[PDB]
């Protein structure tokens, strides 16, 4: 059995959708701004969200409590395979690939992570290059800054 903390939220569009994700990791509430739609959660749907375009995030601050159900971010990480939802994604040459057709509406916003648990980045969208789909998203580097891979072509989810 598996039993994972509050850390990933659905977020809806008008008439309930799951149009993206809103996911629990540093102490601040996260999801893609080009995503409008509402938390699906009772408390985190009320908080005050700060804008950050130049990133495509859009992020609130953690409740004292929940603090501790919350992912954790990591700067280093070499080539190879990793996880996310749909199965094992892949790092190589700066750039995570998928296969084509699996990603799509209701992807943007979920963690792509390592073995050891700890977030690598964040998927906002994805163009097509052939056989697997390059991933836009939200990484960060050896000294903090977050930084915002975007392939040609990306549309995003």
């Amino acid at each position: 059995l598996k039993l994972e903390a509050d850390r990933l939220f659905d977020v809806k569009n008008e008439d309930g959708d799951v149009i993206g994700h809103a996911l629990a990791m540093e102490g601040k509430v996260m999801k893609p701004l080009h995503v409008k739609g509402t938390i699906d959660h009772p408390v985190l749907s009320k908080l005050k969200f700060t804008k950050s375009s130049a990133y495509d995030m859009e992020f609130a601050q953690l409740p004292v409590n929940m603090r501790s159900e919350a992912f954790t971010s990591t700067s280093g990480h070499p080539e190879g395979f990793y996880n996310w939802h749909h199965g094992a994604v892949q790092y190589s040459g700066g750039r995570f690939t998928i296969p084509r057709g699996v990603g799509g509406r209701g992807d943007s916003g979920r963690p792509i992570m390592d073995n050891s648990g700890r977030v690598v980045a964040i998927v906002l969208g994805g163009a097509d290059e052939g056989t697997r789909t390059a991933l836009s998203v939200v990484t960060w580097n050896s000294k903090g800054k977050t930084i915002k891979t975007t392939p040609e072509g990306t549309e995003e989810w």
